[PDB]
DNA sequence: CCTTGGCGGTTAAAACGCGGGGGACAGCGCGTACGTGCGTTTAAGCGGTGCTAGAGCTGTCTACGACCAATTGAGCGGCCTCGGCA
């Protein structure tokens, strides 16, 4: 996890995916002053394991490409270091049923 | 929502000042072997007929290989067949 101070030049931004299978995640120091997951409007995200994911897809008989999506640069996906193909489970408050579990898959 | 007018951001290296430290430029000392103007005597050099002929200069003659014109054969590229490595 690489925290920088002011900016990251676009030329230097191409040096990040060239260092695989190790993963590098960059963050601007401003963006971390507040932990956004403590906000009222952000419900608790929990990444599903590979076994739980497979069990989920069979229950709904669905292709991976049919789930709702979250972009990789989304703030909560970056916070969790989500990689392509991984699913988050989102349990959020509902005024009609009380509790409701929503699933999203990361692009 | 998309593509130009001028503007930061994008590298290999030199715009090298300038800190360090020494190879080596030009003047100066000494110092020796070689070095030309003048001197001698010479052996070849410049200019003249005398003699004798080789082949250039210029002339016309006789002549054999190329020009541009119709034939036509071999090398090469595009189809088309044959064949063993994967």
């Amino acid at each position: 996890i690489f925290i920088y101070q002011n900016n990251i030049t676009p030329s230097a931004n191409k040096m990040i995916p060239t260092v695989s299978p190790a993963i590098i995640e960059t963050f601007q120091e401003s963006d971390l002053v507040v932990n956004i997951t403590h906000h009222e409007l952000v419900p608790k995200h929990i990444r599903l394991s590979d076994g739980e994911k497979s069990q989920l897809l069979q229950r709904y008989k669905l292709k991976e490409s049919q789930l709702p999506r979250i972009q990789r640069e989304d703030p909560v996906a970056r916070y969790l270091g989500l990689k392509r193909g991984q699913v988050v489970k989102i349990i959020r408050r509902s005024e009609t049923s009380g509790r409701y579990a929503s699933y999203r898959i990361c692009l």
